[PDB]
């Protein structure tokens, strides 16, 4: 058999399914959400693919593996080692960038280290080396009275164990050795791990720059230069480093010893920018809080940290308190008196101000304030003053910004001076990294370069240069041309992240692999779709075999074989509805998929659309943030708006970092940092903002649908207030798995335990003591309508909904969860196991569980995610419902149906990153399909 075969897969609601798949095909898994698609694809097939292979690695890791919950199948075979390509992790670590993620940056450092020449930062003369003598002369010329410790870094972070070395240093007695930070009396050194890299510097002298101490000055400096390989580092008291091999000709100091490849890593201290330490950024309070038009009243407030009841009454007073005392009152707009504004911001006059207050009873007749409560110090103060979430709440008046020293570049300047001489500029590695598009970098690295990669360096760095462009190549291929090497890894969308992984994997040149991909058409424009299907195929064609969980027409159309997964949701699914070619699937009358796919079903374009109100329009003005080009954009209120456009066009920066962040500030009063812009129009036409993020519901198995929606409180009471419970004296609290009495003590009531996996990813294994119940057995003695807590927590929501039809206080929450489509989800199903869409959808069911006051605004970022056709159809009703109450709903989408249904679309582009951040078209679908310049328009037009 050239076949992948599975018998009796039972992993979740999977009903002992058997499959006979064509290896060396692009297989696509398909069906309604919560069909079991993923349990089969990822939890069983892949999971086993990986496992069986890894078991080989070492007979040891074979044990470390033993402690996994091997997926529940009976027999599988024709199984290639598997590799997952989902969109699960968007790690927030600051230092890590595309460059780093793709290892491309790594190669860059080798390329720079070993070809292309360094320069001094100021004088700039090609950089020479330097004789111990004129290193003694530099230091002799120093400031008299300066005191510094001649220090010699014999070991610059290399690894070893240095017992022999410590002796040779007690051999001429030092007693002052710093290793790995901590200082050790060189009589008594520490034992070192030969395995860990190390940092051993001996103090050679504590000195001072007297004229005629020249003898010890000269006599120490030569010794350190000798003992630590020509490196002295004098570390002052009133540090500066000197290298034998790297020197400004004209005697400027250079703050970096070797030009070694690490010296480029803004992760190593050696290259990293000293100020921000290669973080690139500094959190730094903007003068931005404000609104220039409003000023100082309670109804008219100016200075944002100072707008309340007691806080507001208190500071307004003190402003005008100095405001006839500097002549600016409390009734001029912020953009009004230049002298006046610099006051509340800086320290200004610093003249005691008259503060009048009513005493504890009424007494009054006291007090001043030693200070104009200097505003930018209210900040430093209160960030310090109250330890809390509040601290981040105050942080909301600061803005990450590039570091002035390192220019944002996260780099020690001397490094920035190293230079690859190709065409217009021998741009720094960072100049190359910060290049606008992958193509921008590829062009210089790929062409502008080899053709002046000199005959010495072609021999020593030529291969490296090749390895780089190959890699840039594949990036273009996955259509990532538009981002830059230097972009932060965390910022990239799940799609973008995934699209990268695909570039890495496709390049890997691996054959015989089973790649299991999770919905890669996500966050990808309809345009780039047929492009990606190619890269997918060429991945198969290389000699691999794919399984793609998907609901996209084109991808499915293009599949070699299709498994359609049990019809219905949860219990109702988990069976192989279809498994065969595309045509054959169309024939299948039981495929909900086939229905839509054949045409028996569709989502129909509303014959009468919602009409837009010009007078009632929410408007972002002058959006400057990232690639947005100071645009003005108006979203019509009380209607369905899709923001569309290709990946990288600013869809997110607009709607999320600016449009949403403002509304959260102006309607729900979070103190959250909106992306740089001018302002937002009207806005008082709205009660509140609902941002249905796709972020996880919770990071712990503590968070549950029962918890999150808060139905569990209402159930814990239904339980405590029961015949069996009261006879035992059980309060509502015991039924809370969060709370010391009644929850199992081994899991602390989570039900499962996160067992660290080392090379493989960490995974939850059900607790042995509990079996994953959450509760100790005595607590489970208690029933309600013949079901314990664990049982009722285990119910599908759809199931629990019928079960609680009686208590309509609880039934409300459950109906909306069923309405939102999550019927199939288990009431107390650990939050970490929810798909970003499910999580999104749960949050959505929380606001549905509220009074729909006809002027609230909903922001749905890719709500289409992880949904089947039919699922979309259901969801759209939920949305029109919402909008028919006259609520405003704004949606970022690539999905055609959703777009073709919207009443208004805003199309950003034209391209991604640098090209883009403009409005390519806006109007009704009909209008936009009309704009020939619009990509969204192109596709939209085939449907309109
Ligand atoms: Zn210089
Ligand atoms: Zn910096
Ligand atoms: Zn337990």
């Amino acid at each position: 058999a050239d076949r992948l075969i599975v018998k009796g897969a039972r992993e979740h609601n999977l009903r002992s399914v058997d499959l006979d798949l064509p290896r060396d095909a692009l297989i696509v898994f398909t069906g309604l959400s919560g069909s079991g698609k993923s349990s089969l694809a990822f939890d069983t097939i892949f999971a086993e693919g990986q496992r069986r292979y890894v078991e080989s690695l070492s007979a040891y890791a074979r044990q470390f593996l033993g402690q996994m919950d091997k997926p529940d199948v009976d027999f599988i075979e024709g199984l290639s080692p598997a590799v997952s390509i989902d969109q699960k992790s968007t790690n927030r670590n600051p230092r890590s960038t595309v460059g780093t993620i793709t290892e491309v940056y790594d190669y860059l450092r080798l390329l720079y280290a070993r070809a292309g020449t360094p320069h001094c930062p100021t004088c700039g003369e090609r950089v020479a080396r330097q004789t111990p003598q004129q290193i003694v002369d530099q230091v002799l010329a120093m400031p008299e009275g300066t005191r510094f410790l001649v220090l010699a870094p014999v070991v610059r972070t290399r690894k070893g164990e240095f017992a022999d070395l410590f002796d040779k240093l007690n051999a001429q007695g030092y007693s002052r050795v710093r290793v790995d930070g901590v200082v050790h009396p060189l009589t008594d050194p520490p034992k070192l791990k030969k395995q860990e890299k190390h940092d051993i510097e001996v103090v050679v002298d504590r000195l001072t720059v007297k004229a005629a101490a020249k003898r010890r000055l000269t006599d120490s400096v030569e010794t350190a230069l000798n003992l630590a390989d020509g490196i002295v580092v004098l570390e002052f008291v009133d540090e500066q480093r000197f290298s034998e091999k790297l020197a400004c000709p004209n005697g400027h100091a250079l703050a970096v010893d070797d030009l070694e490849p690490r010296s480029f890593s803004f992760n190593s201290p050696y290259g990293a920018c000293p100020e921000c330490s290669g973080l690139g950024i500094r959190k730094e309070v903007d003068p931005e809080l404000v609104v220039p038009d409003p000023d100082r009243t309670l109804a008219q407030g100016a200075v944002a940290p100072w707008s309340n009841g007691h806080t507001a009454e208190y500071f307004t007073r003190m402003m005008a308190g100095l405001g006839e005392a500097l002549g600016f009152d409390v009734d001029t707009p912020w953009r009004k008196l230049p002298a006046k504004a610099r006051k509340a911001i800086l320290e200004g006059a610093d003249e005691q101000v008259h503060v009048r207050y009513r005493n504890r009873y009424g007494r009054t007749r006291s007090y001043y304030a030693d200070f104009e409560g200097v505003l930018a110090f209210l900040q430093r103060k209160m960030s310090q003053t109250e330890s809390e979430q509040m601290k981040e709440r105050y942080e909301g008046f600061m803005r990450d910004v590039p570091c002035p020293v390192c220019a944002g570049t996260r780099l020690k300047p001397e490094i920035l001076a190293v230079t690859l001489a190709g065409e217009s500029k021998g741009e720094h590695g960072a100049k190359s990294i910060a290049e606008v598009c992958e193509l921008s970098i590829a062009d210089c690295a790929d062409f502008l370069n080899a053709l002046t990669l000199g005959p010495r360096e072609q021999a020593i760095a030529g291969q490296v240069l090749k390895e780089i462009r190959s890699r840039l190549g594949f990036l273009l291929d996955v259509g990532l041309e538009y981002l830059s090497l230097s972009r932060a890894a965390a910022t990239l969308s799940g799609g973008e992240a995934q699209r990268i992984r695909l570039a890495t994997q496709i390049g890997s040149g691996l054959v015989g692999v089973l790649y299991v991909l999770d919905e890669p058409s996500i966050g990808l424009h309809q345009r780039d779709n047929r492009r990606l299907i190619e890269t997918l195929t060429r991945l198969r064609d290389l000699g691999n075999t794919l399984i793609v969980v998907e609901h996209d027409e084109d991808t499915i159309e293009h599949a070699d074989w299709i498994v359609d997964i049990g019809p219905g949701a949860g219990e109702h699914g988990g069976r192989i509805v279809h498994s065969g070619p595309y045509d054959e699937l169309l024939r299948n009358k039981d495929s909900i998929t086939g229905a839509y796919l054949s045409g028996r079903e569709s989502i129909e374009i509303p014959a009468i659309r919602r009409s837009v109100d010009p007078r009632r329009q929410l408007t972002v003005v002058g959006a400057r943030e990232h690639n947005l080009r100071g645009i003005d954009v108006s979203f019509p209120l009380g209607v369905l708006t899709s923001v569309t456009g290709v990946s990288g066009s600013g869809k997110s920066t607009l709607v999320n970092d600016i449009l949403a962040a403002v509304l959260a500030n102006r309607l729900n009063g979070a103190r959250q940092v909106p992306g740089r812009h001018t302002r937002v129009t009207g806005l008082d036409y709205l009660d509140k903002l609902v941002r249905v993020d796709q972020s996880p519901i919770g990071r712990t198995p503590r968070s549950n649908p029962a918890t999150y929606t808060g139905v569990f409180d209402k159930i814990r009471t239904l339980f405590a207030a029961t015949t069996e419970a009261k006879v035992r004296g059980y309060q509502p609290g015991r039924f809370s798995f969060n709370v010391k009495g009644g929850r199992c003590e081994a899991c602390t009531g989570d039900g499962t335990i996160k067992i660290e996996m080392n090379f493989l990813p960490d995974v939850y294994v059900p607790c042995e003591v509990c079996q994953g119940a959450r509760y100790n057995r005595e607590t489970l003695e208690v029933h309600y309508k013949g079901k314990t807590v664990s049982e009722v927590l285990d119910m599908s929501i759809e199931e629990a909904a019928e079960f609680f039809e009686p208590i309509a206080g609880v039934h409300r929450y459950l109906r909306t969860l069923v309405d939102v489509g999550l019927g199939y989800v288990r009431l107390g199903q650990p939050a970490p196991t929810l798909s970003g869409g499910e999580a999104q959808r749960v949050k959505l069911a929380s606001e549905l569980q509220k009074r729909s006051t006809g002027r609230t605004v909903y922001i749905l970022d890719e709500p289409t995610t992880g949904l089947h056709f039919d699922d979309i159809r259901k969801l759209l009703n939920v949305i029109n419902g919402l909008v028919d109450k006259g609520n405003t709903v704004i949606v970022i989408e690539h999905n055609l149906d959703v777009i073709k249904t919207s009443d208004w679309i805003i199309d950003l582009g034209p391209e991604g990153g640098a090209g883009g951040g403009t409005v390519v078209a806006q109007g009704t679908p009909e209008d936009v399909a009309a704009v020939p310049a619009s990509y969204t328009g192109k596709f939209l037009a085939e449907v309109v």
